[PDB]
This record gives structure tokens, sequence and C-alpha cells, in this order.
DNA sequence: CCGACGTCGCATCAGC
DNA sequence: GCTGATGCGA
DNA sequence: GTCGG
């Protein structure tokens, strides 16, 4: 599949998707959307039905006559009137800063604030988490090549190990995937002190030493097991400076460590086929742990992970590389 | 026909 | 002031 | 909106 092979058809069903969530509220409609979006993007041919298409899981009645109508005149009465209207236009774009949810969008418009110019007038009225998105509307929307992810990672793992040399920490997500960009960080944090059985400050002085050398320039939220923040790579010289990005912390116990790992490095897809079986097999995969059902369906306590490759051999599958993990 | 469909940590709100 | 509910991101 | 018990 290459990008514009069914684009329009995609990119109409991405655009009903965020309507759905962000101004109707309707998040089952969304993640509906979001699914037939996907299987067509999937699709190896050029669409010509809305039967056609309708062969596909996730693919109902009324996307299939969406199709249709967009096939025949080449765009959607629907779509194009949700677009000019002034209201919920407004409420689906203001939700593209994080912080600003399909509830606050709805609020802000309510009272004439539909801009972005409209929130830097109205700053009292945005909390701690909106005005950091307000702040970096446009970094957080790019995505980060990975060159400066290696550099972002160099400085996390040497920070980490210098505060503690016992912390394990490990950049999961895309980027272990081996990606080429990634659209945040993700770092996972453990500690030979931290099981389930069992300070937590163990996750306060990684975030401060990464404060203390500019690495973390806002904090979004922190708690005693999950950072959300932002970072940013110092300016290399007398040159254009690094967009500031978003970077997840979270500590995990040491016993759950490597299913955090496992799951937090995905992808999505290969997560729930991975999931999925194994069900076949008897066995539950969480977050957290692998717990053996079960003769008639009552889990037993979680097993003993100690690697990856360990929760592998559970369910009897050779150990995959995260760079084969995109299903 | 009709309910499931993604869950959980943290920030802030609503109610007492 | 405390407890639970709601909004949010991912 | 789609699927399925
Ligand atoms: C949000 C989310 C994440 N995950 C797992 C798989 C994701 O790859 C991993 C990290 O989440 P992410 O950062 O939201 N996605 P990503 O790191 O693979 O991609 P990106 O570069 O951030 O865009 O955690 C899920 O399995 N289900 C989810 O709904
Ligand atoms: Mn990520
Ligand atoms: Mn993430
Ligand atoms: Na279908
Ligand atoms: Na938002």
């Amino acid at each position: 599949p290459q990008e514009t092979l069914n684009g329009g058809i995609t990119d109409m069903l991405t655009e009903l998707a965020n309507f759905e969530k962000n101004v109707s509220q309707a998040i089952h409609k969304y993640n509906a959307y979001r699914k037939a979006a996907s299987v067509i993007a999937k699709y190896p041919h050029k669409i010509k039905s809305g039967a056609e298409a309708k062969k596909l899981p996730g693919v109902g009645t009324k996307i299939a006559e969406k199709i249709d109508e967009f096939l025949a005149t080449g765009k959607l009465r629907k779509l194009e009137k949700i677009r000019q209207d002034d209201t919920s236009s407004s409420i689906n774009f203001l939700t593209r800063v994080s912080g600003i949810g399909p509830s606050a969008a709805r609020k802000f418009v309510d009272e004439g604030i539909k801009t972005l110019e409209d929130l830097r007038k109205n700053e009292d009225k945005l909390n701690h988490h909106q005005r950091i998105g307000l702040k970096y509307f446009g970094d957080f929307e790019k995505r980060i090549p990975r060159e400066e992810m290696l550099q972002m990672q160099d400085i996390v793992l040497n920070e980490v190990k210098k505060v503690d040399s016992e912390y394990i920490a490990t950049v999961c997500g895309s980027f272990r995937r081996g990606a080429e960009s990634s659209g945040d960080m993700d770092v996972l944090l453990t500690h030979p002190s931290f099981t389930s059985e069992s300070q937590p400050k163990l996750l306060h002085q990684v975030v401060e030493q990464l404060q203390k050398v500019h690495f973390i320039t806002d904090t979004l939220s922190k708690g005693e097991t999950k950072f959300m923040g932002v970072c940013q790579l110092p300016s290399k010289n007398d040159e254009k400076e690094y967009p500031h990005r978003r970077i997840d912390i979270r500590l995990i116990p040491k016993d759950q460590y490597y299913c955090g790992v496992l799951y937090f490095t995905g992808s999505d897809i290969f997560n729930k086929n991975m999931r999925a079986h194994a069900l076949e097999k008897g066995f539950t995969i969480n977050e957290y742990t692998i717990r053996p059902l079960g003769v008639t369906g009552v889990a037993g306590e979680p097993l003993p992970v100690d690697s990856e490759k360990d929760i592998f051999d559970y369910i009897q599958w050779k150990y995959r590389e995260p760079k084969d993990r995109s299903e």
C-alpha cells in the first residue's frame, strides 16, 4: 500500500473520527472510524466501491455508503458542512492543544474563545498543563528524528546512571523498535529496591537531575511512579535551537519491569496479536504481568519474569527483535 | 435487539 | 479539609 | 459505527 492509494478515503474517515471524539464526544464512533481507516490503509488495492470496502473487518453499511458518495462526488456533504461550522470546527481545532480535551474545548468555544490567539488573550482560564500545551503548540506537533532521539537517550541514560548506577532505564516506544522518527520519548525506569512487595523519591531524584542539567524544561504531571513533561537538547553552538519535546518517565517494580518494557515497546497491533495469541495457550498478559488460566478461567498468581524473552517462552514463541514488531 | 467497544496515573473539580 | 468523580493523555 | 451473543 502506497500513501495516496486510498488516501482520500482514509483522510475522510480520520476527519470524521476526530469530529466524533472532539465535538460529538462519541468515543466509540471515534475508534470505529479509525479502525475503518486502518484496515483500509492496509488494503493493497484502490477501492472501487463501498460494497468492496464493506468486506473488510470494521467497515459496515454506513461507511460503505459514505465511500460511495466520496467516489461518485469527490466529497462528503456532511463533512463539508461541519467543516464550515464555525462552532464545531473551532472545538475540533482547540483540542490540538495538549491539555484541552473535548470538554474544555467545548466550554472555551461556548464563551467565544475559538483560536490560539483567543487562548493567548485568556491565560487566567488555562490550567498548568494547558498553558504548556499552548506554549509549545507547534513543537508538540513536530516529529523527532532518530538522531535527536539517540542524543536524548545519551543524556537520559548518562544522568540516570549518575544519580544511582543501580538504576535500569530503557527508552521504549517506537524508538526501541528502530523507527527513523518518533512522536515522543518513552522512558521506563526501575531499581533493585523497588518491587511489588515493597522509597518513592526514586522517580523524583531522576527528574530533578534532568532538570538540574537543564534537559527537562517543564512538567505536565508528576507522581510517585509516572512523570509527564517537556525536554530539549542543548543548542549546538550559535545554531538554530531544537524544538521542545514530550518525554514520559515511569517507575516500575523490578518484577513488573520487562512486562512493562514489552508493552510500552509495542507496537499497538503487535501487542494485541501477542495478547490475543497466548490467550489461545491459556495465559493472560497485561501491562504488569503474565498470569495463567485457569481451567474454567480463573487466573492464578503472576509468573516470574526477568527478561523480555521470558514472556515469549511462557507462551511458546521465538523471541522477536523490537525491530520486527510493527505487527 | 442491544451491549461491548481501552485502561490507568495524575490534576483538578464537585460534593460534603 | 477529605473523598470520589471527571477530564485528560497515551 | 461495527460487530456479534
Ligand atoms: C497509547 C498506547 C500505547 N501502547 C504501547 C505501544 C506503544 O508503541 C507504546 C508507547 O506508546 P506511544 O508512545 O503512545 N506509541 P509509540 O511510541 O509506538 O509511537 P510514537 O513515536 O510515540 O508516535 O506503548 C499500547 O499498547 N496501547 C496504547 O493505546
Ligand atoms: Mn512514543
Ligand atoms: Mn508515549
Ligand atoms: Na465489514
Ligand atoms: Na488536546
